[PDB]
């Protein structure tokens, strides 16, 4: 266990955390979830991400650095959670992930649940700190 890197940012609380992990579980059973840095960077390439999830206690935090920008440019939802040990399980593996991306699909069981953490996650990057 570690502290969120100081370049983590935003990152969720707490509550917010619980809810983006169980969206994510959701979205690996339903096979709408990509894993890992390159493939998360690949999705945002595509415009096919709803939104990016990043693990705090990366190690070492460079190889994620592109993803806030890259969110940033693209208009696409982007937050830390804690522990990529946390957000390994909820992807459904027994190894650490230090990035997710939950792709679209307007059909999906889980649309409302998915815009429902986008909205959060939005509120909180109007809420300062950009990485530009
Ligand atoms: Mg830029």
């Amino acid at each position: 266990m570690s502290a969120p890197n100081p370049k983590a940012f935003p990152l969720a609380d707490a509550a917010l955390t619980q809810q983006i992990l169980d969206v994510v579980q959701q979205a690996a059973n339903l096979r709408q979830l990509k894993k890992g840095a390159n493939e998360a960077t690949k999705t945002l390439n595509r415009g096919i991400s709803e939104f990016i999830i990043m693990a705090a206690d990366c190690e070492p935090i460079e190889i994620l650095l592109h993803l806030p920008l890259l969110c940033e440019d693209k208009n696409v939802p982007y937050v830390f959670v804690p522990s990529r040990v946390a957000l390994g399980r909820a992807c459904g593996v027994s190894r650490p992930v230090i990035a997710a991306s939950i792709t679209t699909n307007d059909a999906s069981a889980i649309k409302t649940q998915i815009y429902a953490v986008k909205d959060k996650i939005e509120t909180l990057l109007i809420l300062e700190h950009h990485h530009h």
